[PDB]
């Protein structure tokens, strides 16, 4: 609007919109899975539909809020460092939305089994790179 | 002067971006367990093994020490209201995981599933948003 940080606020702590809500669809993904194991009998095993389809959503909230960050990036300096930043968002929405199939499909052993702390793990690294990168930075060089 | 005060709202923003962070890393690892604890209805054993609800500890706790920095930083007075509102909505959040985690350690399957913690975490979010957007509304240097 103004400058940077006016943008950029608006950009990547807008970016930390998308982190949240992937976070959200793991903690509503694994409420969802509990319930599965419920499944067998009836008492509250219900609420599983509903937390699968509003972890979908969650999943989805990010993609846009993180279409905004892209629609929002005409900027580079920092460039293909935090290029990673940008691709490895994408190797997390992946795992994340596997483990939507997986769920969605009965498919508990490879739910379980889908390492998604390392996809979470890196793009924690990622956008913590960025941070970094920008904050002391765009003070010692403009 | 100038710069004091744009400095301590980073060092402050960023202890309560560690808190929320981390207080939502424990929501996941306690989730973890609490899934890997429901195995078949009841299968005979394991399900695997759950070092997560430790795990769970471990982010609780260093959740409430980036909020025990938070609460040692000067008060800018402005602000006082947003920071009120923050700490109860912090306090509850976090009763709320020790609970969640103690229903867990001592086996309490129906309790742990019962109980609110995505309301008492949205009061938090719409507290740290509203610290958040006063703080613009109040010190936005612009220009
Ligand atoms: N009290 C838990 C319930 C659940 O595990 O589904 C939550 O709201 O975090």
């Amino acid at each position: 609007g103004f400058v940077i940080s006016n943008e950029l606020r608006q950009q990547q702590s807008e970016l930390t919109s998308t982190w949240d809500l992937m976070l959200q669809t793991r903690i509503n993904l694994s409420r969802s899975a509990a319930r599965m194991m419920m499944d067998a009998s009836n008492q509250q095993s219900s609420a599983k539909t509903d937390l699968l389809q509003n972890a979908k959503t969650t999943l989805a909230q990010a993609a846009a809020h993180y279409a905004n960050f892209k629609n929002m990036t005409p900027l580079p300096a920092m460039a293909e460092a935090s290029a990673n930043v940008d691709e490895k968002y994408q190797r997390y929405q992946a795992a994340l939305a596997e483990l939507i199939q997986f769920l969605d499909n009965g498919n508990m052993d490879a739910y379980f089994a889908q390492p998604t702390q390392g996809m979470q793990n890196a793009l924690g690294e990622a956008l913590g790179n960025y941070a970094r990168v920008s904050e002391n930075l765009y003070r010692q060089t403009f």
